[PDB]
């Protein structure tokens, strides 16, 4: 995929808000900057916005470790 810095995901389920304090992101989305929150929400940026919502429900820190550096 695409492992790089900060607390990243994939999503494994399919979203569909788009924009909404919340994302339509599919699966294998990869949003950045990560943290639940009120529970099992999640946040970071997927996109033109900067940090909406996606379920803990619908998300995972990539259950696929190792990660190699770039230049």
């Amino acid at each position: 995929g695409s492992p790089t810095f900060k607390c990243a995901v994939k999503a494994l389920f399919d979203y569909k808000a788009q924009r909404e304090d919340e994302l339509t992101f599919i699966k294998s989305a990869i949003i950045q900057n990560v943290e639940k929150q009120e529970g099992g929400w999640w946040r970071g940026d997927y996109g033109g916005k900067k940090q909406l919502w996606f379920p803990s429900n619908y998300v995972e820190e990539m259950v696929n470790p190792e990660g190699i550096h770039r230049d």
